[PDB]
């Protein structure tokens, strides 16, 4: 019943596509194609509610980017736990989102992907601390094993819901419930 526009963002090679394909098709693509942008739809029930997920799997870091950022209601901000630059990139994606959507309050979830790998270069604590600073959830995932995949996406839907209710009551000006 309720539709949610989700946008998966992050540096090339962090597993944005693999995560999305795991959610939709339930298999791991060890393959690759970092250039194209796919979108997928999925009907799921979350907390007893029927959700239509419309997910954009981005490719890159323009007059295409701005539109999809305006369209998106929530953002899955993905880095890979063995890719320091991709973790650092999160700051820049967040700033870009807040600017395009002209808001300090945008539903987001921080996702640390590839947690199946050894010798991570980005510690769980540093990612947890960042998420705490932003006031957003942090979820660790492996698109390879499928661990945390549903949780990441469902958590983002829950964040969007909380924002919806927060907006109606706002901080001041109007109030509601
Ligand atoms: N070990 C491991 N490899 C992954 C994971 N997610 C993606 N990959 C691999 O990382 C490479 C890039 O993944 P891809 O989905 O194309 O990244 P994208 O550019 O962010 O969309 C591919 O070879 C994937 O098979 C993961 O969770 N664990
Ligand atoms: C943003 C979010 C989801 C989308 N699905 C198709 N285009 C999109 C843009
Ligand atoms: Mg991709």
């Amino acid at each position: 019943s309720t539709e949610y526009k989700l946008v998966v963002v992050g540096a090339d090679g962090v597993g944005k596509s693999a995560l999305t394909i795991q959610l939709i098709q339930n298999h791991f693509v060890d393959e690759y194609d970092p250039t194209i942008e796919d979108s997928y739809r999925k009907q799921v029930v979350i907390d007893g509610e029927t959700c239509l997920l419309d997910i954009l799997d981005t490719a890159g870091q323009s007059a295409m980017r701005d539109q999809y950022m305006r369209t998106g209601e929530g953002f899955l901000c993905v880095f890979a736990i063995n890719n320091t630059k991709s973790f650092e990139d999160i700051h820049h994606y967040r700033e870009q989102i807040k600017r395009v959507k002209d808001s300090e309050d945008v539903p987001m979830v921080l996702v640390g992907n590839k947690c199946d790998l050894p010798s991570r270069t980005v510690d769980t604590k540093q990612a947890q601390d960042l998420a705490r600073s932003y006031g957003i959830p942090f979820i660790e995932t492996s698109a390879k094993t499928r661990q945390g995949v549903d949780d990441a996406f469902y958590t983002l839907v829950r964040e969007i819901r909380k924002h919806k209710e927060k907006m109606s009551k706002d901080g001041k000006k109007k109030k509601k419930k």
